[PDB]
């Protein structure tokens, strides 16, 4: 008997899941269960957070009687996912504790991979505690755009604002200073002027998730971690960042 | 009151105009005036000439009471630029004489960029005298395909023939020796038969410049400076190379 | 009079015959004679054997009465040819024994490039004797794709094997191990099974030729060499490679 059996609905929501971690950290544990998949660990530099949460409602077949932990080297899967069209039927399989993750397409075509786990020694993390003063909704792959224009023509903060009918976005570069203004595609729902810094280099890796979902949604406090937020179909990915001060 | 403000028609246009530019000059002063946008100045290998005037009716607002002259590091001016839509509604405004020129994107957003301006010491230019023998005009893109597939066969000339029906263009590299034959799409005014070569890596760089007009001009002359003219809108842009031997 | 003349009926043809060449072999002579083109030499590595023939068919006007063979660098033809259009009238022709190959592209554009030939001191080489236990019919394209995978997710090996009703294609890497399986599109004359290992490299170099041909023909044999076979219109281009062991 298998210890774990998934067949995705799409397969294109694994892959998009991968690439979107894959840009913030490089090996992480995936936690299988009966309650789905979690990735919950700090990104490479030890500066942020990354929360994954992939439900049984994502499948359409699940099976995994007991908890187990799937060291996973994420630049070797993608390459794997990469072979793969969002057409195929994935499937992840694992015998027993021999250390290899099957992928498997389905098409006249099957595709089988053994990939070999790793393993991680992570102590677990606990997400922060958070009141925002400001939800903002906007379409993602508008402020992938941002991100990157910024990334462009800034140096290593973003400053994010809130107010009641505006978001505001700044950064100033060595050769310039740049600022775009969203009035409200966006939404905002507001309760308390906000402004905060952050690392851009991380939230323009963070914005690449952007496939997940139609929109990105940011909680903003100006004390307390940001929260970037990925929420896809039966899946959400989010990400939690302290400001700069 | 602002030293200058101006609203583009058209932001394509000035996006394409930062391109042509910045393949042959680096930084450079922009002449500004009630008469329009101007420059005239070497390229980076002081060997040639490049001539650019915008003029107000590109513009669908124009302010410019006396002359000022900005000095643009075009590297950094397009950076800039890419990151605007030709959609967009792109203001440039100069408050005084503190060195920044604030580009504006009108959109629901807003973009605004402090574009730190640069100390360019510059002795300023004036076009030759010309009387061509012949004059052709013909797709600029054509032009630029031409140019590309010399660059890649040819040496270091180009040699341009007209006569009355035929353009021939020659260039003869290391491995191959290459010639296109034009008959007249393309123009050919024609008063004198007419060959000379000139630098190749100037005219491929010029030919770049395809994107500001469906055709390009050049005026061709034995001895004297070729012309190469790229007419746009309310727009200009040209470039002098004289010919070698 | 021209030792030799040829006008392609498609100029795509000779196209992509020298960008499948080039990449298994970088000089080599093109036999010509009344009886077409051929090329028939080992690859770079001196590890396999390339066929070509290109008949008399694949031409509008061809001549070619006493035999001749043209020393050919392909990376300075492709770089010719690249600057051609699928559209054009190609035309070979050689003068003398001056050491030029004149290509000719007829459009209201017509272009002559003169290539200087080179001298190919090579054995002639002949092709192995063989009887194959299965021969595999298969989009060429989709076949690619798999050599393609495979050399990202794969060593040095590639294992290929064929029952009565399914195809099988192995590569262990140092973090994968990969298994695509095909069943009968694809198309398998079969009378013995069979499997072998080849060198990776060769194969995905030798999938390349895919442009030449909808579908790609594996004969497969345990102990002799394999053919990959890209037969086009008037056209066929063959590859030898012995298993590994």
């Amino acid at each position: 008997m298998c210890a774990f059996h998934a067949k995705f609905k799409e397969a294109a929501l694994f892959k998009r899941v991968v690439e979107s971690l894959k840009s913030t950290i490089d090996k992480t544990n995936f936690d299988c269960s009966d309650a789905g998949i979690a990735v919950q660990c700090m990104d490479n530099s030890h500066v942020s957070l990354v929360s994954l949460l992939i439900e049984t409602d994502a499948f359409d077949e699940f099976q995994c009687l007991k908890p187990i932990t799937l060291g996973i080297n994420l630049t070797h899967l993608s390459k794997i996912l990469k072979a793969l069209d969002n057409d195929c039927g994935l499937i992840l399989d694992v015998k027993k504790v021999d250390d290899a993750v099957l992928s498997i397409t389905s098409e006249n075509k099957t595709m089988k991979f053994g990939l070999n786990l790793v393993d991680i020694e992570a102590e677990s993390v606990e997400i922060p505690e958070l009141q925002s003063d400001a939800i903002i909704t906007l379409s993602s792959a508008e402020f992938l755009k941002i991100t990157k224009d910024f990334s462009a023509l800034g140096d290593d903060s973003i400053t994010i604002g809130c107010t009641k009918n505006e978001v505001t976005l700044t950064t100033k570069g060595a050769m310039c200073e740049t600022c775009m203004t969203l009035s409200a595609g966006l939404q905002i729902e507001h309760n308390k002027d906000v402004t905060a810094s952050f690392a851009l280099k991380q939230i323009s890796e963070f914005a690449k998730s952007a496939p997940l979902a139609d929109n990105v949604k940011l909680s903003l406090s100006g004390q307390a971690p940001l929260i970037m937020e990925f929420k896809g179909e039966a899946c959400v990915l989010k990400f939690y960042l302290a400001p700069k001060f």
